[PDB]
């Protein structure tokens, strides 16, 4: 029961998401953070990004039949963090061997030959710090690239190149 | 990484702020937090809100002749916190009585007949948390409305209405 | 494909290890072997050793917050070999440079001024034969002392004198 | 504040160190300090201590092939602090997770069953004080024992008790 200053996330209700049907739990504290991109359209306004959020979720629920948006958190170029499955629920984002032991945050857009705006990157790092503050992540958490845990170009050449310079990125 | 979980603050360099020339320091740790509103135009996108912060500052500088924008921090309806004088430079937002002992945060726009979006209110409270963590604010910091410390209509009926709701608000 | 049996290794399950969280893997055939000691208290029975193994691991994962006991294997004076991270998962025993290119077997005890029993040396020398037969080690693997790659007394003077004698030892 | 303020540190060239080859930089203000012990022999004269520093260095340099002695600063029982790689160069003293966010100070000697002389203990505190005065160390910095972040007997049972008494110790 000790929260030492977290960070500000846009609530599910706010971006008008569909109700989650997920019930599987992620045992705290989490050791790995897997970064990826949605390979979708980017948005740079709280308005546009709220929409982007649902398109991704509806695509995961309505078409892939998952219980909720696959990622735990979403990052927008508007500089806000959109709440996915959150800290407590296991998500579907990086394969069966990795989904149970990691939090998956995904930047909204296709960063293969484009870079996230400084605020996007800030929001993401800040988010992780809150994680450690809340104890959802261990202090020695490890940030891994999506392409480091499975065959995919995600999170995109330019964004990947960037997260490799992060304090907690492990080979 | 500005020390702990400091809820993504937009740097001076990012909103193209004029160089500050103030040099009166703030006696750490501060006890009060005065809230206000610029009573100017409100903005709802990072793009528009950076352009607005610029307007506010150039006005305090080019026209009023102050060493820099008067507030320590500016909050946008874009749900982002814009760096002003910061946690260490004494502001110019609530008179000679309160400037040297409180931190000043202003919401961009006029909140007499308008209400700030939740993402903005969220950004502010999240800003104060990072305040304590940093040691710039007393864990037992008290929030006052601009009205409470100076004869002014700011922070606008509607917004003042809400800050009284804050657990740290005093009379 | 015709044996090769050399697996006289006590399984993690058998000494009641904690669930490992480690996921990075070594590439067969591993070229180097780094011998170290735990600088702790020794054990000369299958009972006291399973105890000591739980201890070393308890320290690594509970105090150091590591994904699992850092060694790949642990040799006891009871003449047995205790499965640590095994032949496939990169251990954490000699640093960022050697961890990826080697396997770390560690003698449970402090041999600064003691020589391990002949049955422990045998167990170790024997374990290495395994690696070769299974293909986990290059037939021409090189043995290095812990102090040879890191600032430490490990594996102890007496034991170090011994390993310098080994045929696969190398500069 | 007020100057000059710092302590008495024996310059690198005074103990005739070999030219550092390290280029990786630390980011001040540093948050953590890791106390360790060379585990080797002690010295009680500027004469023998200046010699010791070299032994340690040559060992980390030509035996391990490192860019310089692993520690940022070395403490001698002569009552002096020997400059290691200093306040700005990342050292190699406590693993890849701590080297980038800490300053490594090592007491030359072995303190498993030997306490350091008051002189040594003062040199160490003065150093840290001087580190805060210089903006090299964060004011609320935290101290940790080598063994708290890595598998090692260091800094020695005796010293470990001594530092666990410090106002900045936090494990
Ligand atoms: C072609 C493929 O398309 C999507 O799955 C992503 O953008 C991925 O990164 C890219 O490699
Ligand atoms: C007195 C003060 O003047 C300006 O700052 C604005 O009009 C504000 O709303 C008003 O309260």
């Amino acid at each position: 029961e000790d929260p030492p200053a977290c960070g500000s996330i846009v609530p599910r209700r706010e971006w008008r998401a569909l109700a989650s049907e997920c019930r599987e739990r992620l045992t705290r504290p989490v050791r790995y953070v897997v970064v990826s991109h949605t390979a979708g359209s980017h948005c740079d306004t709280p308005a546009s990004c709220a929409q982007q959020a649902q398109n991704v979720q509806s695509y995961h629920v309505r078409n892939l039949g998952w219980c909720d948006v696959g990622y735990n958190f979403l990052i927008g170029e508007d500089g806000l963090v959109y709440e996915g499955r959150g800290w407590n629920i296991k998500g579907a984002h990086a394969g069966p061997t990795w989904n149970p032991i990691s939090i998956g945050i995904s930047f909204m857009g296709n960063y293969m030959n484009r870079v996230p705006p400084p605020r996007a990157l800030r929001a993401a790092q800040n988010l992780l710090a809150c994680g450690v503050a809340l104890g959802a992540l261990r202090s020695n958490y490890e940030v891994k690239g999506h392409r480091d845990v499975q065959p995919t170009l995600s999170p995109g050449d330019r964004l990947y190149e960037i997260i490799q310079t992060w304090s907690h990125y492990r080979a």
